[PDB]
């Protein structure tokens, strides 16, 4: 009952921010800070004085020891570093130091660190390094969990995504004597556009081992709700530029709307870049997909495991409804765009599944397939294809009907 154990549990019930924990150690919230109106455990810290959050900790829990073990875990969604000032600018971000003793977790251009000292002028620091030269990353902009856990008599080590990153020995310091506060702040960031978001903050006062780190990571991840590429809750009525999970360098076109047209995947994607800074591929790109309520959503805009739906497609500024008819030639059923009046009788409801699949299905509710893609001669078509089914009812693998959904997001940057 580990999250139930934790020495701090700040959580968002209805309309607060709260310590659920045994101790109930108080808060102050700066003017400046943002909660997400769709999940308002979502957090956002900007490079601003107001924009902060102080946990006044009880003093049964204030660290001051030469052999206690803790640990710690979040969430962080970090945008995109753009700028030369973001080089070599270490920034504190979560600090509990007092007297140069304590704990903090800091960042830096692709870096995620955590600093422990001592009264004696001894340090250590793990740490997490991710690329900005990367055609598709797991890092940039999306939400990732941390985990860090301290051993006094050994090592302080990091996770990120519940696996062991880095590892230091931590028997070079003596008594750490950490802030009677804890200070969520952007601390000696030069960028003044610089934000964080952050989410499910936990203290606990021992060594969390291997195993819980990777059941907290399951257990934070709201399996039963679609995330979007950053990690954000999949909703109803956004746009989305979609990517196959088994090409990645390849976007959803449609060579022609209506029922003699198909849906495809084209490449190359192009590249974005800023000199010594980043070089990724172009996300926003294809013809978006647009999810719409059918049968669910009778309580938010949020896409959930098992909700039929309709999807949308854009091209050339219009929608149209993705659909097929089932009774083409062969197994894998050749993806169009439809006019929505004109779509008929077609096979166009979907079941969304959370990585996301789509399984299409008649109106009758018989299944025609997930939706992936199959080579025509030179051309990758999407498809619904039940021997995708199939594969998964023998607990098989299945490659290419697997999809991100990738709305515009400010941590990106992107034009
Ligand atoms: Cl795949």
């Amino acid at each position: 009952n580990i999250i139930n154990t934790s020495i701090l549990n700040l959580r968002y019930e209805s309309n607060h921010l709260i310590d659920l924990s045994r101790y109930a150690s108080e808060i102050n919230i700066g003017s400046k800070v943002n909660f997400d109106p769709i999940d308002k455990n979502q957090i956002q810290l900007f490079n601003l004085e107001s924009s902060k959050i102080e946990i006044i900790l009880k003093n049964a829990i204030v660290y001051n020891s030469m052999y206690e073990n803790f640990s710690t875990s979040f969430w962080i969604k970090i945008p995109k570093y753009f700028s030369k000032i973001n080089l070599n600018n270490e920034y504190t971000i979560i600090n509990c130091i007092e007297n140069n003793s304590g704990w903090k977790v800091s960042l830096n251009y692709g870096e995620i660190i955590w600093t422990l000292q001592d009264n004696k002028q001894n340090i250590q620091r793990v740490v997490f390094k991710y690329s900005q030269m990367v055609a598709i990353s797991d890092y940039i902009n999306r939400w990732i969990f941390i985990t860090i856990t301290n051993n006094r008599l050994n090592n302080s080590k990091i996770y990120i995504n519940g696996r062991l990153i880095d590892q230091k020995p931590i028997s070079n310091l003596g008594n750490i004597h950490a802030s009677n506060n804890i200070m969520f702040k952007l601390d000696g960031c030069r960028d003044p556009q610089r934000y964080i978001w952050i989410k499910y903050f936990n203290l606990f006062d021992k060594e969390l081992n291997e195993k819980e780190i990777k059941d907290l990571y399951d257990n934070q991840s709201n399996s039963g709700i679609l995330k979007d590429f950053w990690g954000n809750y999949l909703q109803y009525d956004k746009p989305y530029y979609m990517l196959n999970l088994y090409d990645p360098n390849k976007y959803v076109d449609v060579n022609n709307v209506g029922i003699r047209g198909y849906m495809y995947l084209k490449g190359p994607r192009g590249s974005i870049v800023t000199t010594n800074i980043y070089l990724n591929s172009s996300l926003y790109m294809g013809t978006k997909f647009i999810i719409k309520k059918y049968a669910s959503g009778n309580k938010d805009n949020i896409v959930r495991n098992n909700d039929r739906v309709y999807i949308n497609v854009v091209v050339k500024n219009k929608e149209y409804r993705l659909a097929t008819n089932a009774s083409q030639a062969g197994v894998e059923k050749i993806l169009s765009v439809l006019e929505i009046p004109d779509v008929g009788n077609l096979s166009q409801v979907v079941v969304m599944k959370s990585k996301c699949k789509m399984n299409l299905q008649d109106n009758n509710g018989n299944d025609i397939g997930f939706i992936g893609f199959h080579q025509f001669n030179n051309i990758d078509k999407l498809v619904a294809s039940n021997w995708y089914n199939r594969q998964i009812e023998r607990s098989s693998r299945t490659f290419g009907c697997s999809w991100e959904f990738i709305p515009v997001d400010d941590g990106w940057g992107e034009s």
